[PDB]
C-alpha cells in the first residue's frame, strides 16, 4: 500500500459525508456539543452533550456515549452503525470523557464534577471519575455484557492532587489501557528552571513566561501536565488507575491529547493550549514513562486570540487554542493527515490536509472560509488497500434547528494523477 | 449456663456507657457522618459510614470509610473498640447500601456502586454494579492483597428478578458460604399475590389491594420490593457468583433493610417494618434456603411512622414509612431480645434501650432526651467473659454541632433484678 506523496495543488482529495446512526428524537432548537471519536479496528465509539439553546450557553439535556461498527457495503464509502449507546442520569456532571478499545469492548472514563468544568474550578472540584464499558457486538440478556459500570478502587496520583480524563481516545499494550490524562499540581510543588525556557531568540519574552503559562492563568493556584492513566485489566477485581506524567521536551500546559497505534508503535497528539502554536505530534518513544519524539513540524498550527495567534513561537502566557489532531499514515516519510483551522485568529475554514513536517502535500476545504469549526477528531484505517479517514468536526453557529457536527470520510489517494 | 433478668422492672437496672472507638482522625467542620453500619462478630467489628460536608441529606459526600477492628475489655471492665484496616473509596457518592459479614479471619462488605443515587428511591435508573470489598482484621506487613482485595463479583444468579441489591447492616456465614441481607426488584407485572390473603378481617377502612400495593415505593411503582439473602459460597471461590434467596410469603411486607445474625447457636432474622405491619418482625430462622423466618407474636415494640401507618398500626394501608431499629436475641428458652426502639408515635426521636419479651418489656432505659432526632439503631450483643454485653449505634440527627455522628453505646444486660 502507498500514498500519493508528491506535492500536488489538484483535487485529488474529495471529501464524503460519512454514512452515521444515533438515536432519533424529534427535538428542536437544539446544539451538539463536546463531541469524541474513537475508531478502531473496524469499530468506533461516539459521545456528545445536547444542549437547548445555543452550544455554549445552552441547558444540558441528554449526554449520549456510544459504540459501533464501521463497515464496507460494496459502496467502496465507510459507512458507521452504533450498536451500544448509553445516556448516564445528569447531563451535566459528565465532563472530559475519553475512550478506549479492548477486546470486545470500548471503555470509556468520564469525569464527574457538581462545581462546573474541573480544568476551570479546579480548585472547588472534588476529584471523581467513572468508568463505563459498552459492548461493540451486544447480545440479548447477558448481564453486564453490553453494559457495565466499572468502579474505580484507588486513584494512585504521585505528587498530583488529582487526575482526570483529558482526550477523546488512548491505546492498549496487552491488557493495559492507556487514557489520555492531565495531573493538577499546586504551583509551589512545580519543579521548573526558567534557563530551560527558550527565550534565546525572543525579545518581549521573559525567562518567566514558561512556567507562568503552565496553569490557566499566571498566579493560578495548579499547573497542569498532560499524562497517561493506566488501567491494567488482568489485575484481579482491583480497578486500579495510574497516572503516568510527560516528560519535560517540549513542556506546554495540559492540554487535551490523544494516543494511538499506527503501523506498530504508538503516537502522541497534544493540543497547542499556548505559545507552542505548532503541532505537536510524534512517536511515543516510551509508554511508562511517558516520552513523546515530537516532529520537527513548521507548517501547521492553530488558531489563537490576541496574546498567542497562530504561528507563535516565543514563549507568552497564554491560554489560548483549539484540539485539531493528525494521524500518522506513513511512518517512513512521516506524513500525516487531519483537519487544521485556516484562519491566524479565529476558529473558521476547515481544511482536511496531508501533510509533512516541512510540507502540505494535498489539502482540500471541507466548507466555506468563514465556516465556524472548532474541535476536530481524526482517525485513519485501512479499508482492503486504501487508506481512509474519518474525521468529526465541530461546527457551530450554522444557523439550524439542530446544530451537529460533521463527519467525513476521506479516501487518502494512492495516485497523484487526476 | 448465664442468666438474665427476666422480670419486669421500673428502675434503673440499666445504665448505658458511651463506648470507646477509634476512628482515623480529621478536623474538618461541617461534616454529616451518614450511612452507618455496625457489625459485630467473634471478637471482632466492622464500621462504615459516610461523611457529607453540608447537610445530613443534601450535602456534598466527603469521605467514604469501611473499617474493621477488634473488640476488647482492656482492663476499663467495658468494651472498647479498637480499628485495625480500613479503607476509603475513592468516588464516595457512587458507594450505596453496604452490608458486612465475617469469616474466618475478614470481613467481607458487599456494597452497591450506583451513580443514580439511592436505588430504593431510583430504582428505574440504576444500573445493578455491586462492590465487594474483603478486609483482614488482623492486618500484616507489606501484605497486599491479603489485607484489602476486591472480590470483582463477576456472576449474579438473580433468577427471576431483575435486579439485586445488599440491603441490611450485618449477616452470618454458614461453614464456608456468606449470607448477606438482600433486597429483590421485581415488576409488578410479574408479582403473584393473592389479595384475598390481606388480613383485613378487623380493619373496616382497608381494602384487601392495600397489602399488594404496599409491596413498593408507592401503589404504581414499577418494581415491588421483596427482601432475601444475598449467597457467596467460598468454597469454590474462583469465578465468585452471588445468589438470590427470597424470602417466605409468611408475614410478606415490603423489601426492608435486615439482619441475620446467629445467637445461641441457630440463625435469627430481622426485618424492618417499612409498611403497615407496624409491630417488630424478629424470629429464629427455620431454614435459610429457602428463607423462612418464624416472626415472633411480639405486641410491644413498634417503630414511627407517619400519617397512614404510625406506631402500632396493624392494619393493612398503602405506606412507606418506617426506620430500621433492630434487635437481638439475648435468651431463647424465654425469647427475650434486646435492641434500641424509637418512642414516638410519629417522630424519629427518643431512643430508648429495651430488653424485652414477645408481650411485655421487662425493663428500659432512655438513651438521649426525649426530644432527640434519632433514626437508625443497629444493635449487636455478645459474652465478655460470663457477662452479656450490647453494643448500640444509634444515628442522632439535628443539633447543629460541628461534627454530627452517631453515638455508640455499650450496654450490660442486667442478671438479676435490682
Ligand atoms: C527535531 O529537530 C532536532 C534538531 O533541531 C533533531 O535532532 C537533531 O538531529 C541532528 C542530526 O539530524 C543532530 O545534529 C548532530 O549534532 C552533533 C553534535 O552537535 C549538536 O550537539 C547538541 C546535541 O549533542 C545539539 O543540541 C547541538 O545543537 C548540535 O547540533 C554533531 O556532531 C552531528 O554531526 C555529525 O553528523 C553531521 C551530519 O552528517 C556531520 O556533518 C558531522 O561531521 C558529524 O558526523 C550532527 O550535526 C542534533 O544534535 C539533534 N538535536 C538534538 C537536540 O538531539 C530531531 O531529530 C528532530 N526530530 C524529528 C522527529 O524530526
Ligand atoms: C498487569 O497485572 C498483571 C497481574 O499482576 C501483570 O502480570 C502485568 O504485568 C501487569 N501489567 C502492567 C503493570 O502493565
Ligand atoms: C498570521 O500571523 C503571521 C505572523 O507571523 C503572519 O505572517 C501571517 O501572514 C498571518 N496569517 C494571516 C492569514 O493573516
Ligand atoms: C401512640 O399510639 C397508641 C396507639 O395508637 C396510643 O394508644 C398512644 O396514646 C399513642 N401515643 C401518643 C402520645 O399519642
Amino acid at each position: 500500500n502507498q500514498i500519493c506523496l508528491q506535492k500536488t495543488t489538484s483535487t485529488i482529495l474529495k471529501p464524503r459525508l460519512i454514512s452515521y446512526t444515533l438515536p432519533i428524537n424529534t427535538r428542536e432548537g437544539v446544539c451538539i456539543t463536546d463531541p469524541l471519536l474513537a475508531v478502531d479496528n473496524g469499530f468506533f465509539a461516539y459521545s456528545h452533550l445536547e444542549k437547548i439553546g445555543s452550544c455554549t450557553r445552552g441547558i444540558a439535556k441528554q449526554r449520549i456515549i456510544g459504540v459501533g461498527e464501521v463497515l464496507d457495503r460494496g459502496d467502496k464509502v465507510p459507512s458507521m452503525f452504533m450498536t451500544n449507546v448509553w445516556t448516564p442520569p445528569n447531563p451535566s456532571t459528565i465532563h472530559h470523557c475519553s475512550s478506549t478499545y479492548h477486546e470486545d469492548f470500548y471503555y470509556t472514563l468520564c469525569a464527574v464534577s457538581h462545581v462546573g468544568d474541573p480544568i476551570l474550578n479546579s480548585t472547588s472540584w472534588t476529584e471523581s471519575l467513572s468508568l463505563i464499558r459498552l459492548a461493540v457486538r451486544p447480545k440479548s440478556d447477558s448481564g453486564d455484557y453490553n453494559q457495565k459500570y466499572i468502579a474505580i478502587t484507588k486513584v494512585e496520583r504521585g505528587k498530583y492532587d488529582k487526575v482526570m480524563p483529558y482526550g477523546p481516545s488512548g491505546i492498549k499494550q496487552g491488557d493495559t489501557l492507556y487514557f489520555p490524562a492531565v495531573g493538577f499540581l499546586p504551583r509551589t510543588e512545580f519543579q521548573y528552571n526558567d534557563s530551560n525556557c527558550p527565550i534565546i531568540h525572543c525579545k518581549y519574552s521573559k525567562a518567566e513566561n514558561c512556567r507562568l503559562s503552565m496553569g490557566v492563568n499566571s498566579k493560578s493556584h495548579y499547573i497542569l501536565r498532560s499524562g497517561l492513566l493506566k488501567y491494567n485489566l488482568s489485575l484481579g477485581g482491583d480497578i486500579i488507575l495510574q497516572f503516568i506524567e510527560i516528560a519535560d521536551n517540549r513542556l506546554t500546559i495540559g492540554s487535551p491529547s490523544k494516543i494511538y497505534n499506527s503501523l506498530g508503535q504508538p503516537v502522541f497528539y497534544q493540543a497547542s493550549y499556548s505559545w507552542d502554536t505548532m503541532i505537536k505530534l510524534g512517536d511515543v518513544d516510551t509508554v511508562d514513562p511517558l516520552r513523546v519524539q515530537w516532529r520537527n513540524n513548521s507548517v501547521i498550527s492553530r488558531p489563537g486570540q490576541s496574546q498567542c495567534p497562530r504561528f507563535n513561537v516565543c514563549p507568552e502566557v497564554c491560554w489560548e487554542g483549539t484540539y485539531n489532531d493528525a494521524f500518522l499514515i506513513d511512518r517512513l516519510n512521516w506524513v500525516s493527515a487531519g483537519v487544521y483551522l485556516n484562519s491566524n485568529q479565529t476558529a473558521e475554514n476547515p481544511v482536511f490536509a496531508v501533510f509533512k513536517d516541512n510540507e502540505i502535500l494535498y489539502q482540500v476545504p471541507l466548507a466555506e472560509d468563514d465556516t465556524n469549526a472548532q474541535k476536530t477528531i481524526t482517525d485513519c484505517f485501512l479499508l482492503e488497500n486504501v487508506i481512509w479517514c474519518i474525521s468529526l468536526v465541530e461546527i457551530y453557529d450554522t444557523g439550524d434547528s439542530v446544530i451537529r457536527p460533521k463527519l467525513f470520510a476521506v479516501k487518502i489517494p494512492a495516485q497523484c494523477s487526476e
